[PDB]
């Protein structure tokens, strides 16, 4: 479980999408290091130019790479599952425009944790903040608040995005998450906690396809 993850782990990411008919896919590469709780990702649209912004995907584009500290140990569901792995669920609701919805499989194959997520979205406006590229490439950060599912022995997740606009002002992106097991046997079910993140989103310059490099930083917190 928490033993697949005291190295650095290779990453291959798949993201098959479609907004408001627009179908675009995005095939994303790097590393997770969970001791630091670290990840470095560089995404591509294999499709051409995305009819979303970037910012928008961050979320969906492995929680299992948190950091999880000694005293949170036993709070740690996303490790607990592997290598099975588990699915991920989430309906996006943006403030005054569309939704997404999304549907993930994150486990390992071999030495490489993947994680597989179709999405969908919806109702979307033609000039609103998404559908006309009015969101700033760059990211906030955010507490990711987990709780117990028993029933599906699993969890649920609460949070909101802010992203930045062009004119200063900020669109919310509100999440709702569920988590379950794959395999079975059994998995570690926590008390209530959240994730704090950050995120950092860059370019590389030599790069000529649409493209985000991301940073991120995880650690538990809350118990
Ligand atoms: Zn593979």
């Amino acid at each position: 479980g928490e033993e697949l993850f005291t190295g650095v782990v290779p990453i291959l990411i798949e993201l098959d999408g479609d907004v408001n008919g627009h179908k675009f896919f995005v095939r994303g590469e790097g590393e997770g290091d969970a001791t630091i709780g670290k990840l470095s990702l560089k995404f591509i649209a294999t499709t051409g130019k995305l009819p979303v912004p970037w910012p928008t995907l961050v979320t969906t584009l492995v929680q299992a790479f948190s950091r999880y500290p000694d005293h949170m140990k036993r709070h740690d569901f996303f490790k607990s599952a592997m290598p099975e792995g588990y699915v991920q669920e989430r309906t996006i609701y943006f403030k005054d425009d569309g939704t997404y919805k999304t549907r993930a499989e994150v486990k390992f194959c071999g030495d490489h944790l993947v994680n597989r997520i179709e999405l969908k979205g919806i109702d979307f406006k033609e000039d609103g903040n998404i559908l006309g590229h009015k969101l700033e490439y760059n990211f906030n950060s955010h507490k990711v608040y987990i709780t117990a599912d028993k029933q599906n022995n699993g969890i649920k997740a609460n949070f909101t995005i802010r992203h930045n606009v062009e004119d200063g002002s900020v669109q919310l992106a509100d999440h709702y998450q569920q988590n379950t097991p794959i395999g079975d046997g059994p998995v570690d079910l926590p008390d209530d906690h959240y994730l704090s993140t950050q995120t950092i989103l860059s370019k590389d310059l030599n790069e000529k396809r649409d493209h985000m490099v991301l940073l991120e930083y995880v650690t538990a917190a809350g118990i």
